């Protein structure tokens, strides 16, 4: 369904874009998001799709939105937007000055000391499931290893039983790549009445838990107040259940497909870390946006109050003019320019724990399992939404070739 034309948008502008459904999604999710890119398409367009909205194509034009929230505010109203309904996610769904405050206690749950805390447990887990799936000589990357990895270590760190996965990841995959069976406001108050009661029980008993912590916490000497609290564990789950999963199986898609490129993280393992950021870039997978507080013209486009528009994170880094050969994964790239992890105020900040678990994955994964493809004949598929994701990932390899450790 396309959502008549706004009459103060150019129909030269138009280029209906689906972001949770695009044209070409047969090529590859961030091939079909490039497309968006092309000397034909215009910096800036609106697209009739979800609603209608704006989407910033080039990297200059999403980094100089990020950065003007005095413009482009995240008090973000969903879309397709919901009557009555908008994120109140904290600190995502504000802008600064506000912001500020929450960001240093959710910074205190998920940031780097906590990734500190957590190596040897991650070190753990990812090599526990890798050796059980080494003698099969195959598996399903997505349900096998993508899924439970990061899913695992995020419930440990917030100190929620395994036994929740399956519900908490329907209801994370419903604030991603929505199935239709619940609206992004059904899907949120679950994540927060699934929450409430978590909170008031760690407030009162409080342990080391991304939850106590959170519920136990101050926003500038101020104690945090038990709705702030939800909205905030509500944002984390989100964050920690679902991107990670997703990205993982991109990487390792992209590894079965290239021989080549295993080799050389094989041969030289130091080079991993920067393996890691040129796949973020790569296989950069968020796209989210903002709203116009007022009536601006961008970029010789006039914006009108209230609208919304899109800025694609996955699309900085595969812009020509941020990257030469930009589709080419290049490990030894100079100056691997992207906008993964965000940009502005709303840096992610569960990004250190999220390059820790892609590196310990690499080197864990290929040094025991260094010769593996896809399964002959697969046909993957990939889904394009807030998240973008994979589908399925079917791996082959012969045991004969694994490194049992
Ligand atoms: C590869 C994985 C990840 C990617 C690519 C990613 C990407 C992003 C992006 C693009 C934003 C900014 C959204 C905006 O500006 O509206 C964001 C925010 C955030 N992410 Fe992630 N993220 C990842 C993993 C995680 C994980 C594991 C957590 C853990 C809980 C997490 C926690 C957060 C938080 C707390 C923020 C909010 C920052 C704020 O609003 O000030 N992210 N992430």
């Amino acid at each position: 369904n396309l959502a008549p034309l706004p009459p103060h948008v150019p129909e030269h502008l138009v280029f209906d874009f689906d972001m949770y459904n695009p044209s070409n999604l047969s090529a590859g999710v961030q091939e079909a998001w490039a497309v968006l890119q092309e000397s034909n398409v215009p910096d800036l367009v609106w697209t009739r799709c979800n609603g209608g909205h704006w989407i910033a194509t080039r990297g200059q034009l999403i980094r100089e939105a990020y950065e003007d929230y005095r413009h482009f505010s995240s008090e973000c109203p969903f879309i397709p937007r919901e009557a009555g309904e908008a994120y109140d996610f904290i600190p995502t769904s504000m802008d600064p000055p506000e912001q500020r405050q929450f960001r240093a206690l959710a910074n205190q749950v998920v940031g780097m000391p906590v990734v500190d805390k957590l190596e040897n447990r991650i070190q753990e887990l990812a090599c526990s499931l890798i050796e059980s799936l080494r003698p099969q000589g195959q598996c399903n990357f997505t349900e096998d290893y993508a899924e439970p990895f990061p899913i695992r270590i995020f419930m440990l760190l917030a100190g929620l039983p395994e036994e929740d996965i399956p519900h908490l990841k329907y209801l994370t995959d419903q604030m991603t790549r929505p199935d239709g069976s619940m609206t992004f406001a059904e899907a949120k108050e679950a994540l927060y009445d699934y929450l409430i009661p978590i909170i008031e029980q760690r407030r009162q008993k409080p342990g080391t838990d991304a939850i106590s912590i959170v519920a136990n916490g101050q926003v500038n000497g101020r104690p945090i107040t038990s709705d702030e609290a939800k909205r905030m564990c509500g944002l984390l789950l989100v964050g920690g259940l679902d991107t990670v999963v997703n990205f993982l199986s991109f990487s390792m898609e992209f590894l079965a497909k290239s021989p080549e490129h295993r080799q050389e993280l094989i041969e030289r393992p130091e080079r991993i870390p920067a393996a890691c950021e040129e796949l973020l870039r790569r296989f950069s997978l968020v796209a989210d946006g903002r709203i116009l507080t007022s009536d601006y013209e961008f970029h010789g486009v006039q914006l009108k109050k209230g609208d919304q528009i899109l800025l694609p994170q996955m699309l900085s880094g595969l812009d020509e003019r941020e990257n030469a050969a930009p589709m080419h994964v290049d490990f030894s790239r100079q100056k691997v320019s992207h906008t993964t992890f965000g940009h502005g105020s709303h840096l992610c900040l569960g990004q250190h724990l999220a390059r820790r678990e892609i590196i310990v994955t690499l080197k864990e994964w290929l040094t025991r399992i260094p010769d593996f493809s896809i399964a002959p004949g697969a046909q993957i598929q990939h889904k394009s939404g807030i998240v973008s994701g994979v589908q399925a990932l079917p791996l082959v390899w012969d045991p004969a070739t694994t490194k049992a450790v």
